[PDB]
């Protein structure tokens, strides 16, 4: 980690009262927290309610939880907002349990998405089918809020299409469901010493040396873009997590082109994959390669 989160400031700007948010349906849920769907009345200025996305820990939660929740309200707060990132807009630190409330996708998280468009998708009308040219503009943005949390010393340590939302106009949201995950019986998850970890999302040298960087986020990115192009497939299809798969990835073993990426997507990928983590574009760079192939197309 680049950034302290428990040195950062908390504004008080963003407090908001729970008597005034109405809560519906579980979004999300893991071991010891929860994302669930609210109605903030009091929220827009001119009486109007609003339907907002809360993050709270469930009584199940721990003093580290606690302090987890806390340190993610911070970061929030402190990166202020971006079009690709899920927007904070309040939090609830008095009178009870933390609440970190951010706007709500509407279409939910891009794994998801995917996986119920995967059927009716097109390459190349009233019944909204997905395309090639959503799919490029999924990457792009993707690509443009990671370049953004990277500008601000971010890690995320988890990007895969599972912790990407999708919104109106199909606007792509980076979060981080967290504790509102159940990684326990999450298949994508993989016991790794004490800890359940995205193996199959993982660059070499956070595997062996448990080393995260900008570098293993580019990593990320590459198997993002892979479940992407393959419109919601598992990564390394058929292959399970064992001594062979960690031999393989350490040995320079890659995955093929997913079904439906351009040539020059999975070009990007490779360079993701790159064993070097100097040899790997920069988000940055992502952003300025696919900018170009959008406008190309
Ligand atoms: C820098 C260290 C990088 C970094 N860290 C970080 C940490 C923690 C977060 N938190 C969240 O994103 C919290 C959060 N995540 C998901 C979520 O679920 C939502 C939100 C909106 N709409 C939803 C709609 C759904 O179905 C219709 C389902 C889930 C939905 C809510 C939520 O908080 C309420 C984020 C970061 C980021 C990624 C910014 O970067």
């Amino acid at each position: 980690s680049y950034i302290d989160p428990t040195q950062l400031p908390y504004d008080h700007k963003w407090e908001f009262p729970r008597n005034r948010l109405s809560f519906g349906k579980t979004l999300g849920a893991g071991a010891f927290g929860k994302v669930v769907e609210a109605t903030a009345q009091g929220l827009i200025k001119s009486d109007a309610a609003m339907t907002v996305a809360v993050k709270m820990l469930k009584p199940s939660a721990h003093s580290t939880e606690r302090e987890a929740l806390m340190s993610e309200l911070k970061v929030l707060s402190y990166l202020g907002n971006h079009e690709n990132i899920v927007n904070l807009l309040g939090a609830c630190t008095h009178g009870g349990p933390t609440l970190v409330i951010t706007e709500y996708c509407c279409y939910g998280d891009l794994l998801n998405f995917l996986r119920r468009k995967r059927d009716e998708f097109v390459p190349y009308l009233y019944k909204d089918f997905l395309t090639l040219e959503h799919l490029l503009s999924f990457s792009y943005q993707v690509a443009k809020g990671m370049a953004f949390l990277a500008s601000k010393n971010c890690i995320h340590r988890d990007l895969a299409a599972r912790n990407i939302l999708l919104t109106h106009g199909n606007i792509t949201k980076i979060c981080d469901f967290g504790l509102a995950r159940d990684i326990k019986n999450d298949s994508n998850y993989v016991d790794k010493g004490n800890a359940r970890l995205p193996v199959k999302w993982m660059a070499p040298e956070s595997i062996f040396n448990s080393v995260y960087t900008f570098e293993s986020d580019v990593w990320s990115y590459g198997i993002f873009l892979w479940e992407l192009f393959s419109l919601g497939s598992s990564p390394y299809p058929g292959m399970p997590v064992d001594s062979k798969f960690y031999k393989m990835i350490k040995e320079g073993f890659r995955m093929s082109s997913p079904e439906y990426a351009p040539a020059e997507m999975y070009d990007i990928m490779k360079t993701c994959w790159d064993a070097d983590p100097d040899k790997r574009p920069t988000f940055k760079q992502i952003v300025q390669d696919i900018e170009k192939q959008i406008s190309e197309s």
